């Protein structure tokens, strides 16, 4: 089987159903003690938690679910009625993510869309009845952060105040995205220095608040 499958199976073997914290702890323990994986991790995860609590978003979009770690992190802090949409192009990983959310008991708060962001983003208004997004978490292929940011704007999905939160702006890095948002009058940016998941390597999150056209 695969590492992701091994991570899910460890969660099922060990964690408690309906308890999102126990799910996050299990994943952290497995990835610290057994096999590293590219979950956002606890260091950056705590920063994400603080952002989520600050802005209290009603509708969050995640690009790149992977195994569902960040989806569990975010969804457990949403106010009743608030929702997360997460896009994952790898069908195997989309299934892992759905099962992770099911185990955590968060399935009513989250929709896991199996497809590529460039294909799904243009469908959000008509097919998923989205007006605008309150927050976007970017954590997919690093060379797609900028194209997808620009596509979200083209599609009318950003509003004045939409919070973009981008993982991995140091390692692996997203140099075009980071230069773009920091140089644009349409974004107000804040850098949160942290550490690569499960590693003593500096990384960080960038928050970029959309200012309108
Ligand atoms: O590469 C990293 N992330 C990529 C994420 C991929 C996930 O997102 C999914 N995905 C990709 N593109 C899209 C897409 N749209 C675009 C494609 O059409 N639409 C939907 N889903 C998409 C994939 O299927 C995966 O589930 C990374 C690396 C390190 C790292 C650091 C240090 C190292 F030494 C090694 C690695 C640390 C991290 O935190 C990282 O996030
Ligand atoms: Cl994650
Ligand atoms: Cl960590
Ligand atoms: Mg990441």
């Amino acid at each position: 089987d695969t590492k992701e499958q091994r991570i899910l199976r460890y969660v099922q073997q060990n964690a408690k159903p309906g308890d999102p914290q126990s799910v996050l702890e299990a994943i952290d323990t497995y990835c610290t003690q057994k096999e590293w994986a590219m979950n956002v991790g606890d260091a950056k995860g705590q920063i994400m938690d603080a952002v989520i609590r600050e802005y209290s978003p009603s509708l969050v979009l995640e690009l790149g679910a992977y195994c569902g770690y960040s989806a569990v992190r975010m969804a457990r802090l949403l106010q009743p009625g608030a929702r997360l949409l997460t896009m994952e192009m790898n069908p195997d990983y989309a299934a892992i993510t759905q099962q992770m959310l099911n185990f955590a008991g968060l399935q009513d708060k989250v929709t896991i869309l199996n497809g590529a962001s460039q294909d799904l983003i243009p469908q959000l208004k008509k097919k998923y009845d989205v007006d605008t997004l309150d927050m976007v978490f970017l954590d997919h292929w690093k060379d797609r952060y900028l194209p997808d940011t620009l596509l979200l704007e083209k599609c009318g999905l950003l509003r004045k105040g939409t919070v973009l939160l981008a993982d991995n702006v140091i390692v692996p890095g997203t140099p075009d995205f980071l230069a773009y948002v920091r140089g644009s009058s349409s974004f107000e940016c804040t850098h949160y220095s942290s550490y690569l998941e499960y590693m003593k390597v500096v990384d960080g999150l960038e928050k970029a608040i959309y200012q309108g056209p």
